[PDB]
DNA sequence: ATATATATATATATATATATATATATATATATATATATATATATATATATATATATATAT
DNA sequence: ATATATATATATATATATATATATATATATATATATATATATATATATATATATATATAT
């Protein structure tokens, strides 16, 4: 339907007037706010203890004493940090949970835009043209069920790999030249770092589903009519198709601890190569080194959040 | 690098004032412009 | 030794997969996972087209810098004669130009591109793809190779 | 051992100061929109110069 | 009958002039919105005094 374009214009207007990310980027102080928030959240592994956050933010504000044009006062950076954290929590681009602060989806999107402005890693690269080639080659073998095609693909790939093994036995192996290694490391960092992107959004989706369920229950003057449809099954009431099931499938891969065991060693081995000194700066090296543990910890936090919500909504369809 | 902690605010202040993308997102007419341009370039990226 | 060991393990794994396939243990992806794989491959492919418009800007900036340097050096011929005698292109914008050139070297292996183009159509012919990607995205992914080469 | 007085554990009442939350009003910056003048661009009529086509005329 | 060099007629292309519409640069005015400042009220924390619940020390 062509009216979907006008509906899209309306959606853009609504996002301009209501989305925290776009709201922030339009203000006059956006550069300072984004720089401070990035400096705060850059080093961290999992959230920030609130008291720890105040000290770091006050120290950063002190780093910006020369920036007096933004009312950065010298009298008391602690009070200024305390005020700023509530200012940003009210804009729901940082949230308070379990005694620690996190960055919501809006702040993540804003920072990704700002730091992709100028010096972003190149995506149009030979490495990604090989990556998509491999992935598209793999997908077809799994999309069609014909056995002859599958056996032909396997028995030709076996020949390719056998020829390559015979060549490697003769000693014709070759390693990446420095610039190819740099480019490949950059591409692999770009891929890996994107796994962490959507954790802050699964929680929003689950909270949205919970609120919708409660609104539906309360909005019917006689709850018993609908509570039957919900309580007839023992499975989780937070049946969020859009993102919950994708995250569940992602978990179904994370729990294969053998792959993680291999990855933990492989990443540090990769970072040991001399070229990794130049391809990635120190911060990126840190992020890529601990990524394996960070994904697992974040997944545990998200799973705990779902467990809490499901338990506390099951404690609500009952007694209703 | 360590000096990034101080240089980043200057970089962002310059970008917010110079980069066309960030200027556009800050105007009061941005949604209409973005929708029209996206519609123009939706069908073909060849030019 | 590590290379040969890794290849020897990989070939044995492929042999095991072949053994399973011969027995008839084929398992294609359901819709629930086929949609996700199609979306992922789309989200990877569409990024190849991202940076063409920035290489041009980098080259033009290098050109302007070179011309300004030439004008500024009112009394030096050594630099210009050095530039001209060089067989390389005068606009050596290392951060973008060289990466783009290596990418072009890959784009010219027409053997791979033909297979990729065929695979794109085959994937887009599967029933699940119609639900995974809306019309515009399907069209864009369908013509990927053509527009890549043209750009 | 008796009789008096005081002390310890806990909470509530009252006061002091700090700090945050809320609302309004204001000044400021800025975006933006309009208006003016100017320059620029296109169309039409006519005069001017160039170039080509056709024909004549010399030499073979 | 063909080439080869003038001459004449015609058409084309260009230059000049004017009328009309549009674009650009600059300046100004206006409105809106943002951000800030100011004022007020309330909340929280701490301190001090008194009241309630419970036990012990001092003097004879």
């Amino acid at each position: 339907m062509e009216e979907n374009t006008r509906q899209r214009t309306e959606n853009y207007i609504s996002a301009k007037n209501q989305h925290p990310a776009w709201i922030l980027l339009a203000t006059r102080r956006a550069p300072l706010v984004l720089s401070c928030l990035k400096t705060l959240f850059e080093k961290s592994h999992d959230g920030i203890p609130l008291e720890e956050a105040i000290q770091s933010l006050s120290s950063i504000l002190i780093e910006h004493v020369s920036q007096e044009q933004y009312d950065i006062n010298q009298d008391n950076p602690f009070l200024q940090a305390s005020r700023e954290l509530r200012e940003w929590i009210k804009r729901r681009l940082i949230v308070e949970r379990d005694g620690r602060i996190f960055a919501t989806d809006a702040l993540e999107v804003a920072i990704t835009f700002v730091e992709s402005l100028d010096n972003r890693f190149m995506t149009s690269t030979a490495s990604r043209l090989s990556t998509v080639q491999r992935e598209i080659e793999n997908l077809e073998t799994r999309l069609n069920p014909n056995p002859a095609n599958r056996v032909a693909t396997l028995r030709r790939r076996i020949s390719e790999l056998e020829r390559e093994l015979q060549e490697a036995e003769a000693g014709h192996i070759e390693v990446l030249e420095t610039h190819q290694a740099v480019e490949h490391i950059r591409d692999v960092y770009n891929l890996a770092s994107s796994l962490r992107a959507d954790f802050r959004r699964v929680e929003d989706s689950w909270r949205e589903a919970d609120r919708a369920l409660r609104q539906s229950i309360i909005g019917e003057q006689y709850h018993r009519g609908d509570i039957v449809e919900r309580l007839l099954n023992d499975q989780d009431a937070l049946l969020n198709t859009p993102e919950g099931r994708v995250f569940d499938s992602f978990q179904q891969q994370l729990r294969q601890s053998s792959e993680l065991k291999a990855m933990s060693e492989r990443l540090r081995v990769i970072l040991s190569h001399p070229s990794a000194s130049d391809a990635l700066n120190r911060l990126q090296r840190h992020d890529l080194r601990w990524l394996v543990k960070r994904l697992v910890d974040e997944s545990q936090t998200v799973l705990q959040a779902r467990a809490r919500s499901e338990r506390d909504v099951r404690g609500f369809m009952k007694t209703g």
